[PDB]
């Protein structure tokens, strides 16, 4: 599934990531844009071996199973395919855990790089939230 950018903050906003942790919602709506488009079925393969899964690009490297990365950690405890559902529930849940875990948003590159520090209210304007 392709979101529009105001379905996506809502969506967002609804699974509870709006001041998650501090984050605004357009830091969210940024990072799902540029990570993945905003398309739930991206998937995008590191160096390391390990690939990003679906609209944040969360690394089966610590996050999640795809059966392919070595030496690796599940810590969402999930197969790698339920984060490209059309749903973002288990995209969302992950997501907490990872910013939670003491880097913020920095563990997403796409957020570092070209949100942070930036007008981020611009990714949710026009929006009906
Ligand atoms: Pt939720």
């Amino acid at each position: 599934k392709v979101f529009g950018r105001c379905e996506l903050a809502a969506a967002m906003k609804r699974h509870g990531l709006d001041n998650y942790r501090g984050y605004s919602l357009g830091n969210w709506v940024c990072a799902a844009k540029f990570e993945s488009n905003f398309n739930t079925q991206a998937t995008n393969r590191n160096t390391d071996g390990s690939t990003d899964y679906g609209i944040l690009q969360i690394n089966s490297r610590w996050w999640c199973n795809d059966g392919r990365t070595p030496g690796s950690r599940n810590l969402c405890n999930i197969p790698c395919s339920a984060l490209l559902s059309s749903d973002i529930t288990a995209s969302v849940n992950c997501a907490k855990k990872i910013v939670s875990d003491g880097n913020g948003m920095n563990a997403w590159v796409a957020w570092r790089n070209r949100c942070k520090g930036t007008d981020v209210q611009a990714w949710i304007r026009g929006c009906r939230l």
